[PDB]
């Protein structure tokens, strides 16, 4: 009797509804309707809600694994997936004794994903329908229990629609518990095989293009029915959505530009006549054609465009914040190679980026943040993105003075941020991997991990404090000012130019170039049991994509998010390194050092660490936020990293 | 940790998400630059850290506004309205009181 | 409370941080003999108040479901046995403070 | 900016051609005598038709300046010694001419 339903829109009011007349009484639904800006051009789905009693939340960690084990203690004998947004892994799910169904607005297996309405739409498409199937790792591959059909209906209108609907529902209801108890569930055979692929679509390619068949027209003809979002089109000053048209079945080449009658508004173009008859400029009125021609001056014959004139490909100005770096001089070869951008930067020096120093847009001017600061200001407000890449993580500056990671590493940073939020200017913050501090979990995520340190008189840790403060009051920035960042954390980016002399920090921990400092007569110290543990490493050519996609914004799904850059499956021990090292170790400086010291030390030494357990142990990333916000999986192996970063090393430095 | 010591407990906080915890690291950041002040800069300072001064004068708030820093003032509401004792997540869990008196005692030779 | 009807959300009301809605109440007998607040019959519930006697039919907390306390206190997650509390600083409420700059002038002192 | 004899200071001086007046650049008069340039490209005769003055300007009461905009050089021809000497044909003909140059061909 008891049911939990993940309901949506006036499909899943009235599905409720109709379970609730069944006498199937809802104990508790969690839902993730949102809905931002209610009444944006329709009636109120939540008020309508309310008084009709369906309880509607928005809960802000329903992605919280706990929160999942709490819906599974409720007994899910059932799960139903009504427009579902959530990308959980089966493996927990798993234990649902009937399954899954899922409600589909799409023609399976045509046209799989999501956004079922806009991909029927858009590739001239004349039938819809509902499909009812079971979610399984072959996800909307399942067989349908039903596929209901429409009448195609010239004549109909809303209340004849509602009854429609009301029938339909009455229909699903007679064949949904009968079906279930019996188990008369047959289907139609249906050909699985010709399944093809596409991806799903962001709402950036509905934009009109002139050089498209008729399609577009046929599909904005079925778009001006009964309440659909409607025809969004621009013409440069005014922008509108289209509620009504009437194509008419005339070529009309005639004279291009010659308006025959503004009343109605029929203007000719290359592929027919439009004749916009009402339209609504965003949340204004429908305002009619002579009335539009006489407010804003509109010449007549104006042959419309449909993007305006700008740059090659747009040129959004990049502002990195130091650039003779790890990141920023290796993020500035990728901006620099795929035009549409023009990158600048300001660093104390430009040793690394002296290959850039002559490109035709590149923009260094040498500098320090704390003595220049109306530079920074000026080219925040410029300026279209602003990547703060300086840090100072010298364990010297940690114990020495800590009077330097803060008014350095939080003040100087606060006041970038502050730029960020006049100007309204876009930021991706490079927060650090070590704010999880001594974190007791085995994949440090994102969401759900707890931040742990010491004592305050510990001045090691006010570094992990600081940069975390920072996240904390950026996170309030953008839910109370509407600030647009990201929150990457680079977890142990590995590479060429890492820091070639004395490599402590800034990209990594002490890890490496430490058995690489040691192959030059130093007697590599490869203790075998205390302080081994794992490591795991990322090639700088990965965690660059990575960023250059988090620039790249691709469908805004970077917006407001932490996501961790690693290699959580690439883990590697000291000996293994060492392995991989002396392995690689052959190519040709074999001359010095020729006996090798510390070579083969296989047996067990007793000795342990040192004083004080300050040394991490378990480092290991989760890397899903990245996953699922920028298709993004790491692919270079271990040995690659190891030869180049090796052949950077000891070839240019390199003396015999 | 059993006993919240002022030199070998840790501190840890909810993940970045959660806007709830910018108290906990402001206060806790501020103790870390006082630290540092008092090393570099030879800055002299004492940081006392009150759990739960009780006393009268507390607040009044016209009932504590919505039931900010509740502890004891709601209780006393529920004793003259004649109101019943409810008991927030069973009343299982215990809790330890400081006087003012004590406090401020305490305080004073600081 | 029948000013409130339709196309109005209704009555608008406070209890604590939570922001409640009421569409319709009842009224009673005004002859009583408990103490508000005391519950003494489940089925129907009835409560007493300081003087008059309404009886909730319909309300609504935040964004929730229409109807009786219990039904909404378990659906949202609250204990029963609270009371409904509105806002004080009725009448009197609070004077207003005007800040004149140049009190002793013309208009100033008039 | 030159100032010759400090007879410039605190001075209001208007710089307008008061005498230079256009009723709608006389129905595209020299612009029939500049349309035919040098090029081909783009160059069509083009067609006719008024339908109300309401939509070209805004004859509000709000928005509206009374009267005309013509200037009076009295210091202008004192402090300066300046007096206006182009006309109106030289600059339309420049700036179509550097305005059909700033585009180049597409």
């Amino acid at each position: 009797m008891k049911t939990v339903v993940f309901a949506y829109h006036d499909m899943g009011c009235l599905g409720i509804e109709a379970l609730l007349a069944a006498g199937y009484e809802i104990s508790a639904i969690f839902t993730h309707t949102d809905n931002p800006g209610e009444k944006a051009f329709y009636g109120s789905v939540a008020r309508l809600a309310a008084e009709r009693g369906i309880p509607v939340y928005a809960p802000d960690n329903v992605n919280h694994p706990l929160w999942v084990e709490r819906i599974a203690q409720l007994s899910p004998d059932v799960i139903f997936s009504f427009y579902y947004r959530h990308l959980i892994y089966d493996e927990i799910l798993q234990l649902a004794p009937a399954g899954a169904f899922n409600l589909h607005g799409s023609l399976l297996p045509k046209y799989r994903g999501r956004a079922p309405l806009n991909w029927v739409l858009v590739n001239g498409e004349t039938e819809t329908g509902v499909t009812l199937h079971r979610m399984v790792k072959r996800a909307d591959a399942g067989a349908i229990v039903a596929q209901l059909r429409i009448a195609i209906a010239p004549d109909d209108i809303a209340i004849t629609l509602h009854h429609k609907l009301c029938h339909a529902a009455r229909q699903l209801l007679e064949q949904t518990l009968p079906a279930i108890k019996h188990g008369n569930i047959l289907e139609i055979a249906q050909r699985e095989n010709e399944a093809t692929c596409f991806g799903r679509r962001t709402p950036d390619d509905s934009f009109l293009e002139w050089h498209k068949p008729a399609s577009v027209l046929h599909n904005m003809v079925r778009a001006v029915a009964d309440p659909w979002p409607g025809a969004f089109s621009y013409v440069g000053n005014q922008k509108f959505t289209v509620w009504s048209s009437r194509v008419h079945p005339h070529a009309s080449k005639a004279q291009p530009g010659s308006v025959i009658s503004v009343a109605p508004l029929l203007i000719a173009c290359g592929d027919g006549a439009l004749e916009i008859v009402t339209g609504q400029a965003g949340d204004g009125i429908t305002m009619q054609g002579s009335q539009l021609a006489q407010t804003l001056g509109l010449v007549q014959g104006s042959r419309l465009n449909s993007q305006p004139a700008c740059t090659a490909r747009r040129r959004t100005r990049v502002l990195i914040l130091g650039v003779n770096g790890f990141i920023g001089n290796h993020l500035t070869e990728r901006l620099l190679r795929e035009d549409h951008y023009e990158v600048y930067g300001l660093d104390i020096g430009s040793d690394a980026i002296s290959r850039f120093l002559n490109h035709p847009h590149f923009h260094f001017v040498e500098g320090d943040i704390s003595i220049h600061s109306e530079w920074i200001e000026y080219h925040v407000k410029k300026c279209d993105v602003v990547l703060p890449l300086v840090a100072i993580a010298t364990p010297i500056e940690y114990t020495r003075n800590p009077l330097r990671v803060f008014e350095l590493d939080f003040e100087e940073n606060l006041r970038i941020i502050r730029y960020c939020v006049k100007y309204r200017k876009r930021i991706i913050f490079p927060s650090t991997s070590e704010v999880y501090g001594m974190c007791s979990d085995k994949y440090f995520d994102e969401d759900h991990s707890n931040l742990i340190v010491g004592p305050v008189n510990k001045p090691r840790w006010i570094y992990s404090v600081s940069k975390q403060l920072l996240d904390r009051v950026i996170w309030a920035y953008g839910e109370k000012e509407g600030l647009q960042f990201t929150l990457f954390r680079p977890f142990n980016w590995m590479g060429p130019r890492l820091d070639n002399l004395n490599a402590a920090r800034i990209g990594s921990s002490r890890a490496i170039t430490q058995l690489i400092l040691n192959l030059v007569e130093g007697s590599p110290i490869k203790l075998i049991d205390g302080g081994k543990q794992k490591r795991c490493f990322t090639d700088i050519r990965d965690g660059i994509e990575a960023l250059y996609r988090i620039i790249e914004n691709a469908g805004n799904r970077c917006d407001g998010e932490i996501i961790n850059i690693g290699n959580p499956e690439n883990e590697a021990s000291i000996e293994e390194l060492g392995e991989m090292l002396l392995a690689s170790f052959e190519k040709h400086p074999l001359r010095h050092h020729f006996p090798p010291f510390a070579g083969f030390r296989v047996v067990e030494s007793s000795s342990y660490y040192g004083k004080g357990y300050q040394d991490v142990e378990h480092r290991k990333p989760s890397i899903r936020n990245a996953h699922r916000c920028l298709d993004w999986e790491p692919k270079i192996d271990m040995q690659e990293t190891i030869d180049e970063t090796l052949d950077f090393f000891l070839r240019t430095v390199d003396l015999t």
